């Protein structure tokens, strides 16, 4: 038998405003959620998630095999050695059901000094032909900035929750250098669904994606209305109920590092469900050289002996390790 995780709905709208006491009351709710199962739903977030879902579906359902090869990351197309992050992640019929499209900061252009310097984890986004996908790039770039704005407000809540001034995290989250990414993931309905695309957990549960901690400061996730996620607790995995009107929020392992595990990065996994659905995460990443000094809210002096960790190294190592452990997506 499988229990259900407590995932509170938090009205985050005060984080956009100037009522400081109301922001502290949101912060308390973020603190409680982060110390419990590690997840909450952000509601009253101001993003049109119906349009996000509609535009994403229109793209997933109209892109052709030829277009997928043209946009494919290096793991699927040897001609594209510069694409380790951004581009198309192909399905393999009979073997791999999931497919996705990842894009990064639109400000990463050939003019950007991190592209000029060839710094790892920075790439120029690739896009389908505008005439074949009218409005897609424009929608996707505006969405990046819409969810950036929500994430900046959520970061104010996390800072206040930890006893800091509201810009403690957000000051490192900037349009000119953020390594944040959007991934538009399609999980298809398939009949028959090939068993090769289904993994079996130690506890016997059929999975599409195994346990992991997120590589992020925080993760800001929209999913369509098909229950699939489970969070690990000491008493076992618990189902996270779906909510296609909100954003599911959690801390990633960079947050766990810098708080000395006070806000743990929750471990979750994806149950196998034979249903057409969408999983659209925004990974809130900082800049390549961002360093946040670790602290320990449990200690009166807040002292932590954990070493400061540069975000770029954290991200490069984390994304490689996640592929090694959980497979190329
Ligand atoms: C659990 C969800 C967040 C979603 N999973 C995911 O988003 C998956 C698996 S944890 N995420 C990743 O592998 C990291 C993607 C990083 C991205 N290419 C980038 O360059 O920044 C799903 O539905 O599988
Ligand atoms: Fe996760």
């Amino acid at each position: 038998s499988v229990s259900k995780a407590n995932v509170p709905k938090i009205d985050v709208s005060p984080l956009f405003g100037d009522d400081q006491a109301a922001k502290m009351r949101v912060a308390q709710q973020i603190d409680a959620a982060s110390r419990d199962t590690g997840f909450f739903y952000a509601v009253n977030h101001g993003i049109n998630v119906q349009r996000l879902s509609q535009k994403t579906k229109e793209f997933h359902m109209s892109i052709t095999p030829e277009e997928k090869w043209d946009l494919a990351i290096r793991a699927y197309n040897k001609e594209h050695q510069d694409q380790v992050r951004a581009g198309y992640y192909l399905s393999i019929p009979g073997k791999k059901a999931v497919e996705s499209f990842c894009y990064l900061n639109p400000n990463f252009t050939p003019d950007h000094p991190r592209i000029q310097a060839k710094t790892p984890t920075h790439e120029v986004n690739v896009w389908p032909d505008e005439t074949k996908h009218p409005g897609f790039q424009d929608f996707a770039e505006q969405y990046y900035w819409d969810v950036f704005g929500l994430s900046s407000a959520l970061l104010k809540g996390y800072a206040l929750a930890l006893g800091k001034e509201e810009n403690f995290f957000a000051r490192h989250f900037k349009p000119d250098d953020t390594l944040a990414s959007v991934v538009l993931i399609r999980y298809p309905y398939l009949d028959p669904y090939p068993e090769a695309a289904i993994k079996t957990a130690a506890d016997g549960t059929k999975l599409s994606f195994e346990w992991h901690e997120d590589v992020s400061l925080i993760t800001v996730l929209y999913q369509s209305n098909v229950q699939n996620l489970q969070v690990e607790t000491a008493a076992g995995y618990q189902d996270i109920e779906a909510d296609d009107t909100g954003y599911l929020i959690n801390c990633g392992s960079y947050m766990a590092h810098l708080t000395n595990n006070y806000y743990k990065a929750p471990i979750d996994r994806v149950k196998w469900v034979n249903a057409e659905r969408q999983s659209l995460p925004f990974f809130v990443n900082l800049g390549y050289d961002s360093v946040i000094d670790p602290f320990d809210p449990r200690e009166p002096n807040g002292k932590s002996d954990r070493e400061p960790l540069s975000y770029g190294d954290y991200l490069q190592n984390g994304l490689v390790s996640l592929i090694n452990k959980n497979g190329q997506t």
